[PDB]
């Protein structure tokens, strides 16, 4: 229950010390996984999410 | 611009936002979240009591 209050990487960096159900929650909207985990999903659309936070703020 | 930057921000998780924000650290004008920090504060509390379980 502790997990269910945990932000993304909060709940990743605890794994890599099961909870695809935590993945599903925080995953878009008009988004569903291809042939991958909830968990796999999001870590790739945050990865492009981040990238393009990276062009667009570097001033 | 920031007032274009500022609706996508909005979509950032708080960790996504911080690492933004340690990126590029003229962001700011981001408190619309004193203030910005103590959730930084009480996160880390949090933090520290989860590494324990």
């Amino acid at each position: 229950p502790v997990l269910e209050r945990c932000t993304p990487d909060q709940l990743y960096r605890i794994e890599e010390y099961e909870t695809d159900q935590l993945w599903k929650v925080h995953c878009k909207e008009e988004r569903p996984e291809e042939y991958e985990s909830w968990r796999e999903m999001y870590l790739r659309l945050q990865d492009a999410r981040e990238q393009r936070l990276r062009v667009l703020t570097k001033n």
